[PDB]
């Protein structure tokens, strides 16, 4: 199923997601719907908060051909260096806008996989950017939160206008 993706400034995007206590079949079915939603948008990552399911679940596929689905349940990360990098980010919940965001350039991810087993993973580049961006969603944070207040308000106003016209 293709789930509806919430869009800024919907307050539901600010909800803090709750950890997943057991990765059962319902969780894997939600994950499958999230990937379908994500691939159809299309986008390279998606957090459950974005589809209004407030659980700590993230899916991603950084390939150009759907050949590398990745699952992160109860993800966390820790910067591995103090160095920062800029990347122009977009978001399915803030469609049509792309702005630079500075974030730690390398982080160590820790999460549960699709079977519920814990693993860790060093991330740099697009992977490090995407994992931080998706974990932010789970804590009710959007990339526009890093922008100047005036730029974020300009974004909000445009989206609000679009939502009224739709
Ligand atoms: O909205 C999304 C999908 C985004 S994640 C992202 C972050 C930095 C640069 C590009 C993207 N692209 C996505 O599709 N995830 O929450
Ligand atoms: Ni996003």
């Amino acid at each position: 199923a293709i789930l509806n993706i919430l869009e800024f400034p919907d307050p539901r995007l600010r909800t803090i997601a709750k950890p997943v206590e057991v990765v059962d079949d319902a969780v894997r079915q939600l994950i499958d719907d999230m990937f379908e939603t994500m691939y159809e948008a299309p986008g390279i990552g998606l957090a459950a908060t974005q589809v209004n399911v407030h659980k700590r679940i993230v899916v991603m596929d950084l390939s150009e051909d759907k050949s590398e689905p990745r699952v992160f349940i109860n993800p966390e990360f820790e910067p591995l260096t103090e160095e920062m990098d800029q990347y122009q980010e977009g978001c399915l919940s803030v469609p049509g806008f792309y702005e630079n965001v500075d974030r730690p350039q390398k982080v160590r991810i820790k999460a549960l996989d699709r079977d519920g087993n814990p693993f860790e993973e060093v991330a740099e580049g697009l992977l490090a950017v995407c994992i931080q961006h998706e974990c932010d969603h789970l804590n009710g944070k959007l990339f526009v939160d890093y922008l100047s207040t005036l730029k974020r308000d300009r974004i909000r106003k445009k989206l609000e206008k679009q939502h009224r016209q739709q």
